[PDB]
RNA sequence: GGCCAGGUAGCUCAGUUGGUAGAGCACUGGACUGAAAAUCCAGGUGUCGGCGGUUCGAUUCCGCCCCUGGCCACCA
């Protein structure tokens, strides 16, 4: 299979001129310090796919700290060195960020061994990457500038739309990929080929998913839910039995599946009308239903979660069937008010996950009715001017006139107020 | 530097239809007992992190900061 290709034309045509000049300069610097310079990762992939990619990952063969320190004087900005893994991050004044890493054999020799055929060193660095499409590099050195370097066939997999791991232990080294793969499947329209699907299933069933830290898995989950087709992602994780390994007490049934369908269907509506909605907590709302205190404590400790989330969830699971019967009997909005009263948008999404069709339209209508229709006059300071006073009572009265206003009867103010006061006797 | 969480008495911590402060312990004495391991009934605790805003009124609703913890900052 063909390894090297010429992307130079694609480079100059597609890439932003600023980033391009940065590439040129970095390559030249590399020639000056006798270090081969590459740009690697998602940038290459997106470059082939015609997608804008801001973050740039540079891989040099040599000391990356020396290369960065060398490129700092010529490039305005702030250098942050981490001497652990020999990596540096150079923040340019333009707002761009350059990530520079070291490619070396962990033995090698000094001075730097000259270029070897097939470029073993950089190959060794690209073998550690997750998927073939992210395993490709591009040489920035002026002589070789615009050289696409693909050992593992990431180009072929890019044309055929294939998600493929590098080796059999890929999911063992970084089980987070189990999620990421799925995300990629939904990021583009791509398919996970047979072997890595087997490797994924094996990885999940062997409990490598639980070994990894919570926050990373939560991060990849959040990234998954912000992609284009969340439903297909959730169902994909369901196929691989990922959901129960992430959340032990969550069992994915056709009922829960339908809930997720309604949920993702109604999320754009809530986001439109009620504003920004966290999709992670929106999904956990359905997932974490009927969790006992122990399990909730564990799942909250693993992936850090709001301590008040379980209260909202339990509120929903408390008022859901009653809500169903309310919408079934065409009950006035005054009775549906206390349930959705002070709740978060995520809670509202959860409620919407329980219904479709006529009940959906009705609940949305009542929702928009509650969102609007707030107040005109009277309330507290004006009730001070009147017979009542001193605390809770007047607030109760407020809720009364609000309820009479939500029942469909609205004319003016003190008329409804007088009705309420007459009913207080 | 990025992200996710917390701050409630001296300590560890609960508390959402906004509506006047909560539990165990820290803390003392006595009954039984020469004394103790011990249990019994028990004597009062708050700028609810800081500050604006909405409300008659905010620990709560919201925005901006202070502080603590965790994840991450080769691969990721
Ligand atoms: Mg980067």
């Amino acid at each position: 299979m063909q390894i090297f290709r010429d992307v130079s034309k694609l480079l100059v045509e597609r890439v932003d001129p600023k980033i391009l000049n940065l590439f040129r300069l970095l390559g030249k610097f590399g020639d000056e310090v006798n270090m081969p310079v590459y740009v690697v990762g998602g940038f290459v992939r997106d470059l082939l796919l015609g997608i804008k990619n801001l973050d740039i990952d540079i891989v040099v063969e040599g000391n990356a700290l020396e290369f960065a320190e060398y490129a700092k004087r010529f490039l305005p900005g702030k250098l942050v060195k981490h001497d652990k893994f020999m990596t540096a991050s150079l923040f340019l004044k333009g707002g761009l960020r350059i990530d520079i890493a070291t490619a070396r054999l962990e033995y090698y020799e000094s001075p730097a061994k000259l270029p070897d055929v097939e470029m073993s060193t950089i190959k060794k660095d690209l073998y550690r990457r997750d998927f073939t499409i992210n395993a490709m590099a591009i040489k920035l050195n002026p002589k070789d500038f615009g050289l696409l370097i693909d050992f593992f066939g990431g180009y072929r997999d890019l044309k055929e739309g294939v998600i493929r791991v590098l080796h059999t232990l890929s999911f063992v080294d970084d089980p987070t990929r189990i999620l990421r793969a799925i995300r990629f499947e939904q990021r583009f329209d791509f398919r996970i080929e047979e072997t890595t699907e087997r490797l994924l299933k094996q990885a999940v069933e062997e409990g490598y998913l639980e070994r990894t830290t919570g926050p990373r898995l939560r991060q990849e989950l959040e990234k998954i839910l912000e992609e284009k087709n969340p439903l297909k992602s959730i169902r994909r994780m369901a196929q691989f039995d990922v959901i129960k390994h992430l959340f032990p007490k969550t069992y994915y049934t056709p009922s829960m599946d339908e809930k997720m369908e309604n949920l993702f269907r109604n999320i754009p509506w809530v986001e439109e009308n009620f504003g920004e909605v966290d999709r992670f907590y929106a999904v956990l709302h359905v997932f974490l239903e009927f969790y006992d205190d122990e399990s909730w404590k564990e799942v909250r400790d693993r992936y850090s979660l709001r301590r008040n989330l379980i209260n909202e969830i339990r509120h929903v699971e408390k008022s859901a069937p009653a809500l169903l019967e309310m919408l079934s009997e065409r009950v006035p909005a005054s009775f549906v008010y206390p349930l959705v009263k002070g709740v978060s948008n995520e809670t509202i999404c959860h409620f919407l996950a329980y219904l479709s069709g006529e009940k959906e339209g009705l609940f949305k209508s009542y929702l928009l009715k509650i969102k609007n229709t707030k107040l005109e006059k009277i309330n507290g300071e004006y009730l001070i001017r009147k017979g009542i006073t001193s605390g809770k009572i007047i607030g109760e009265v407020l809720e009364k006139i609000l309820m009479k206003k939500l029942d469909g009867d609205t004319r003016d103010e003190e008329e409804i107020l007088e009705e309420v006061l007459a009913s207080l006797e």
